[PDB]
């Protein structure tokens, strides 16, 4: 996250890290079984980690716990990132509480304007390359699909938003991948892409999870 600030522990309860040696993506509790996060995160040997605030540090309200099944969408595209989402199955069920906590799915989609908290332990610049140990956070508005598709021409799919600021300086950025775009208490987004970070004229791009809520309950429900 390039121009946010620290979140403070635990205040973002349904954020985890996903950890294959070192922390490499975010994703989102959305039950005591089940993480979202992206597809293009999806890799073997994954181990979710809740209730983190500083990754390198054993704080004393982290849960590991190692994933038993990822299912990328059935039409995630690599190529272009549309449908970049997955969910991952831990082995077992997170022990909720008030730090380690799941996030609803959205009933309806957000609209451009509606101001979300975007999260992670991604760089911090947007020249040059800082990785925090301690959560970050940022506060952005979804911005309109016009504006969107005019700052990415030809990129933008039906499955995708964009959400921060224009002039840049406040964005997501590499290792936020994966991570939650919530509104209202709802995620709404998955942290996907942009030119660079922080750049201006070049906002976030985001994963549209409202698009998803009848299959991650399908998946969740026969998985
Ligand atoms: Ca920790």
């Amino acid at each position: 996250i390039v121009g946010g600030y620290t979140c403070g522990a635990n205040t973002v309860p349904y954020q985890v890290s996903l950890n294959s040696g070192y922390h490499f993506c975010g994703g989102s509790l959305i039950n005591s079984q089940w993480v979202v996060s992206a597809a293009h995160c999806y890799k073997s040997g994954i181990q979710v980690r809740l209730g983190e605030d500083n990754i390198n540090v054993v704080e004393g309200n982290e849960q590991f716990i190692s994933a038993s099944k990822s299912i990328v969408h059935p039409s995630y595209n690599s190529n272009t990132l549309n449908n970049d989402i997955m969910l991952i199955k831990l082995k077992s069920a997170a022990s909720l509480n008030s730090r380690v906590a799941s996030i609803s799915l959205p009933t309806s989609c957000a609209s451009a304007g509606t101001q979300c908290l975007i999260s992670g332990w991604g760089n911090t610049k947007s020249s040059g390359t800082s990785y925090p140990d301690v959560l970050k956070c940022l506060k952005a508005p979804i911005l309109s699909d016009s504006s969107c598709k005019s700052a990415y021409p030809g990129q933008i799919t039906s499955n995708m938003f964009c959400a921060g600021y224009l002039e840049g300086g406040k964005d997501s950025c590499q290792g936020d991948s994966g991570g939650p775009v919530v509104c209202s208490g709802k995620l709404q987004g998955i942290v996907s892409w942009g030119s660079g970070c922080a750049q201006k004229n070049k906002p976030g791009v985001y994963t549209k999870v409202c698009n998803y809520v009848s299959w991650i309950k399908q998946t969740i429900a026969s998985n």
